[PDB]
């Protein structure tokens, strides 16, 4: 359908951006709203309401730029805002090997049904936070499967 | 002030803040503001954004060595329509020999539209404007802001 094709385009854009950032070890934090509304978190960031593209996602997260710290939040197949605040998890089961981006991703995942992707600035490793759990060191195939499961 | 007027003032302030940031850092930039002549044909050559204006987004677009930094940003009323757009190159004999492709592209679009284009030189950080085939160079921050206010 037109909307199934739009979803696949968004998945491709996300995975291309994530792959680029993983290769360069560019830290990134990208939350995808699901059924739990995240307007309160969107409002803490810089409003964009932009078309998704791999290029825009990459440009947002470039180190030492205005938009690179904080989360991108996507809603209805658009980038709602960048540089957003997310609540830090207080879970005692998050390794101290991991950074603030990962604790923020886990945190938002504890209070929403959203899917958050994280790229580590230390290793380029890619992880996903969902339902309070953090899935580490994801392959490209695994990330794609998660996104397809989430967008279905 | 009506909401439209306030929105316009916020857009002007966003533009001037971004231009000043890039000028100080010698970040080359090429920003065309649509006026009464429609620029859809040029917008369609770039990466669609259809995004809300912010100084932060304008800056992030033009960071050197990133996907979006080459080509023109085209704005519509209070929107960043697209980035990395093509513009026609002017053949004017009055374009200084010291100037690069960004300036020639700015003059070029200004010869076939009533748009206003702002250029930041990557060599000097100097700021210029192209309108109606004329290039005005080495603008102070006050001169640029007044030009934008006169343009709306
Ligand atoms: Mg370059």
């Amino acid at each position: 359908t037109p909307v199934e094709e739009a979803q696949q385009k968004t998945i491709e854009a996300i995975t291309k951006a994530i792959n680029y950032m993983a290769k360069r070890r560019i830290g990134a934090l990208l939350t995808i709203e699901r059924d739990t509304g995240m307007g309160d978190y969107i409002e803490t960031g810089i409003p964009l309401n932009a078309k998704v593209s791999s290029e825009l996602l990459i440009n947002i997260f470039i180190p030492n730029t205005p938009l690179h710290d904080g989360a991108v939040i996507m809603k209805n197949n658009e980038i709602a805002a960048a540089a957003c605040y997310l609540p830090l998890s207080e879970s005692p089961f998050i390794s101290k090997e991991l950074g603030t981006r990962h604790r923020a991703a886990v945190g938002i995942s504890e209070v929403t049904d959203s899917l958050t992707i994280i790229v580590s600035e230390e290793t380029g490793g890619v992880s996903v936070a969902k339902n309070g759990d953090l899935h580490r060191e994801l392959t490209e195939e695994a990330l794609k499967e998660m996104l397809e499961a989430e967008f279905k």
